[PDB]
């Protein structure tokens, strides 16, 4: 009934953590995806998909929050 654009979903979850220097930004992806996602967007503007419930993602979400 929604939205008829593309959104990003994310399929598989980068093993190891991101150097939190290079991280910029996060987002969420859609609740419409089939799994719960992190994005973080890098400083070269990369996109890479993290898992919601580890904790180096969930403290890097914290430190971005934290500005
Ligand atoms: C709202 O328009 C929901 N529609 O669902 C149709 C099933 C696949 C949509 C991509």
């Amino acid at each position: 009934p929604y939205s008829s654009d593309t959104t990003p979903c994310c399929f598989a979850y980068i093993a190891r953590p991101l150097p939190r220097a290079h991280i910029k930004e996060y987002f969420y992806t859609s609740g419409k995806c089939s799994n719960p996602a992190v994005v973080f967007v890098t400083r070269k503007n990369r996109q890479v998909c993290a898992n919601p419930e580890k904790k180096w993602v969930r403290e890097y979400i914290n430190s971005l929050e934290m500005s």
